[PDB]
């Protein structure tokens, strides 16, 4: 796991954002990797945006360090869980593909590029950007 | 630590609830211990809770145990911070009965005698139940 964190850890820049969503060993339970590359953040502005995307959050835990040019960076673990109603993937494609649209729709809310609205869980429902 | 820790978990009950709200060693920065006695509950809805109260949650840490009696119970460490326009404590009896007053309105929020709203912020302003 070192090996995959420092890669994305070094490829962040000054106030970068990263995200990593992947699928934990149990059953419709999800682990996101949230990497803040230079400003901390606080939960009660991270968590919005996830609960637009229609997922519940479950659990947290917060880590932080620095990088080779002093850069310090945050990683947040977010184990949450989608809503009971969102389709499942048929197969490994669609779970894929549902991954880079939320990660790129969350980018996107971060950065302010769209709105916080139950509009974006169609994201996870009907698979558009 | 270990002491009050469970001294507080052998006095919970059935799905029971305590708090406990103290001052960090640095400065506008408060710690509060959230002892579930039997269920567990997620973020989602833990956290509005205190939002309605008018702090702002920056960390969260979970942590769970059994008790004597085989009964499963949950801490969380939540650092908060209140608003900054809210008042200061003029001596440590006006931080002790603004914490008391925390502490009974938040338990009675989780226990659905009260509404999540702007409101509650008063009890931390105007020094009211």
């Amino acid at each position: 796991d070192a090996i995959a964190d420092i890669s994305l850890i070094e490829a962040l820049q000054d106030d970068s954002v990263k995200l990593v969503l992947a699928d934990t060993a149990e059953d419709r339970v999800w682990k996101l990797t949230w990497y803040l590359g230079g400003h901390s953040a606080s939960l009660s502005e991270l968590l919005p945006m996830l609960q637009s995307m229609g997922v519940v959050v479950l659990e947290e835990r917060p880590f932080t360090l620095r990088r080779t040019d002093g850069l310090p960076v945050w990683i947040y673990q977010f184990k949450i869980s989608p809503h009971p109603s969102i389709p499942h993937a048929p197969d490994a494609e669609a779970q894929r593909d549902t991954a880079q649209r939320f990660a790129d729709a969350v980018t996107a809310i971060w950065h302010g590029r769209v709105e916080i609205d139950r509009f974006n869980e169609l994201v996870m429902r009907a698979g558009l950007t």
